[PDB]
């Protein structure tokens, strides 16, 4: 097998179910398997926070480590990737450049920028889809071009299709016999970088550790086990293979003789993930509102401080900023604290666009996930989806229903810890002498709430009906 093969890791942070680098293994004498850390274009294309930053160097450390276990390496190498590609090329005698073959905007144009230097350099370039459950352009192909708009829609085009795509075979040892993996010439270039080298707090406090080998021991220890399966980040990141876990959960199914339904629900999770890297797949602007032709035209609220407060968890309504904390503290909170503080941000108090929101979730999540994120967030601000606009979350009563001593809040928000339960999701109800008790002088050591609820609600629900009213067509579209 003749080419000298770089493979770039983008996602696909994983050795499991990696049909690009087991294409590149396999047409291969040397390899040199790259991670580019490329500050420029991530500067350019996204917005990371640190637990964010700390997740991927765990990611890049595991998969440091289990490619060493097969007798390979990751080569981590720090610049802009049309330079390392040009130095590398000619530092390697590549003859060809295989990376997965993602659906973000700006990983195509990498992508692309990398065919162009192929064709100057001399490499092929090899990608293989490793992110998706099924070939999204047979979906829209069925579906006549355009993509399935509606879940329902979705579902009945994948039953035309039939199965997801299975998993690719494991890397073994062997491979890296057959396709070697040299030790490059000053070798220490290439570790991977620690947090002090990317300007990061050096402890990682959230509880979850990137990487392959955590997300297939949480993969399994949850299946054993029976909250969610927490594994959002896994699979954003592409340590988990979302074909992997598919087909594991349709394993249980059938171990079950089908009377076991709890995977198939948790496949379904998988298929709204895949409807909306569908529908972001072919869509204009999928992740702005102007010029997104699925998406409601909102004037929304130009106003920084609001959405300052509600990133910063000083909104003073607790079970918002408790969440909002655990955010930012552990870069991940549960679907239904997403939808809370979601809506809360856009339709529903603050009337801030959904674009907002949908970027400083960028920043903060571990999962963040250009389709998921932004379909999610078109969902919660009933900008596209999603049409009960009627229906409001309530920031002080929906966390009632499912905490009502307010453990979370008094976890989340210490200075509100020691707030009778009467108060503790409305703490400014409290007399100032009942603050005063509980340590927490409402407007000093907590804020005021920055809306009332009912008011800001009702003028936001006149404001989402004049534009369905108006927009109907556009509304229909995902209705
Ligand atoms: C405003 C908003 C923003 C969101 N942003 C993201 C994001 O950036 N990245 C992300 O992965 N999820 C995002 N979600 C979806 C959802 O909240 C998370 O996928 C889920 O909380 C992850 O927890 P889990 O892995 O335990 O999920 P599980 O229930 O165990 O689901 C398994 C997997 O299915 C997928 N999934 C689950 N729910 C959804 C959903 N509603 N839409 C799409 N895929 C789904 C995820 O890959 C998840 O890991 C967002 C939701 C909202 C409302
Ligand atoms: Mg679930």
């Amino acid at each position: 097998m003749p080419h000298r093969t770089i493979h770039l890791f983008r996602k696909g942070l994983r050795l499991h179910d990696n049909p690009t680098l087991l294409a590149a293994l396999e047409s291969s004498e040397t390899i040199y398997p790259v991670y580019v850390l490329d500050r420029r274009f991530l500067a350019s294309a996204m917005h990371i926070g640190a637990l964010r930053w700390h997740f991927l160097l765990q990611s890049l450390e595991d998969l440091h480590k289990n490619l060493s276990r097969l007798g390979a390496r990751l080569l981590v190498i720090q610049g802009e990737y049309e330079s390392v590609l040009r130095d590398h090329v000619q530092k390697w005698n590549i003859t060809q450049v295989t990376l997965d073959a993602e659906m973000e905007p700006f990983y195509k144009e990498m992508e692309a920028n990398i065919r162009r230097l192929g064709a100057e350099l001399g490499f092929e370039v090899l990608s293989r889809v490793g992110h998706s459950l099924y070939d999204t352009k047979r979906i829209l192909d069925l579906n006549g071009g355009s993509p399935p708009l509606t879940y329902k829609r979705f579902l009945h085009i994948l039953s035309q299709l039939g199965d997801p795509e299975v998993p690719v075979r494991n890397l073994t040892a062997e491979d890296f016999q057959r396709c070697m993996s040299p030790e490059p010439g000053l070798a220490e270039r290439y570790r991977v970088p620690v947090p002090a080298d990317l300007e990061i707090p050096p402890q990682s406090l959230s509880p979850w550790t990137g990487g392959e080998t955590e997300g297939l021991r949480r993969l399994e220890q949850h299946l054993t086990d029976q909250s969610t399966t927490g594994l959002s980040p896994y699979f954003s990141m592409g340590c988990l293979s979302v074909r992997t876990f598919f087909q594991r959960l349709s394993n249980i199914y059938a171990q079950a003789k089908h009377h076991s339904l709890p995977p198939v629900s948790l496949q379904g999770q998988l298929l709204w993930r895949e409807f909306f890297y569908t529908v972001a797949s072919a869509t204009q602007n999928f992740t702005q509102m102007a010029g997104n032709p699925i998406c409601l035209q909102i004037h929304w609220d130009e106003d920084a401080e609001r959405l300052h407060k509600w990133k910063t968890a000083q909104t003073g309504f607790p079970w918002i900023d408790a969440i909002m904390t655990q955010l930012r503290q552990e870069g991940w909170i549960h679907h239904l604290a997403r939808h809370a503080v979601a809506c809360f941000l856009t339709r529903g108090d603050l009337w801030i666009s959904w674009e907002e929101g949908m970027k400083v979730f960028e920043e903060l999540l571990l999962d963040a996930d250009y389709s998921i994120n932004a379909g999610n967030w078109m969902w919660l601000s009933a900008s596209a989806f999603f049409h009960h606009y009627t229906r409001i979350f309530c920031p002080v009563r929906f966390g009632k229903r499912t905490d009502p001593e307010g453990q979370y809040i008094r976890k989340y928000l210490p200075v509100l810890k020691n707030f009778p339960t009467k108060y503790i999701y409305e703490p400014w109800t409290a007399s100032e002498e009942e603050q005063r008790q509980a340590g927490c002088i409402i407007g000093r050591d907590y804020p005021f709430p920055m809306v009332n609820h009912k008011e800001a609600s009702d003028r936001n629900l006149q404001l989402m009906r004049r534009v369905r009213e108006e927009q109907r067509g556009t509304a229909q579209l995902t209705r």
